[PDB]
RNA sequence: CGCUCCUCAGUACGAUAGGAACCGGAGCG
């Protein structure tokens, strides 16, 4: 499967934000999630880490929030995320940088830290069930929204 | 006392997608 994200990027010459169509291979994104550690933070880059998808640790939805519908029961279930995100009963979503070229993000480096880019592969803790590809609409900041596939 | 860098630490904390400080190290005023 191929996922497409439209990410606005600032063209210097026109000083205006333009739509860049970015394509991701699900197979490569999944491989990225397997190469990354099964932890929540605790790495030099901070990734991978808990993706709340609008909930708090007790599966309670933050008011005025619509979680992303992934289409897989495991991915759409309200999460159970304890303090360290390592409880022996936890189940929640993790986000990790993913790129069109498929390379593995250098999760262990803090200084300098690799640019995570606009996209993330979202997968479950602790079985790493693939959920989807999400990305920032503008540059590398703001909320993350589900890309198409 | 103030400012820059390291470290503390991607820790504490946070959930608008981020993120300290004390102690300690190196400087300038
Ligand atoms: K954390
Ligand atoms: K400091
Ligand atoms: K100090």
């Amino acid at each position: 499967a191929t996922w497409t994200c439209i990410n606005q990027q600032l063209n210097p010459k026109t000083n205006k934000w333009e739509d860049k169509r970015l394509l991701y291979s699900q197979a490569k994104a999944e491989s990225n999630s397997h190469h990354a550690p099964l932890s929540d933070g605790k790495t030099g880059s901070s990734y991978p880490h808990w993706f709340t998808n609008g909930y708090d640790g007790n599966g309670k939805l933050i008011k005025g929030r619509t979680p992303i519908k992934f289409g897989k029961a495991d991915c759409d279930r309200p999460p159970k995320h304890s303090q360290n995100g390592m409880g022996k009963d936890d189940h929640y979503l993790l986000e990790f940088p993913t790129f069109p070229d498929g390379h593995d993000y250098k999760f262990d480096s803090k200084k300098p830290k690799e640019d995570p880019g606009p996209a993330r592969v979202i997968y479950t803790y602790p079985n790493k069930v693939f959920c989807g590809i999400v990305a920032h609409q503008r540059g590398n900041q703001g909320d993350l929204r589900l890309c198409s596939h």
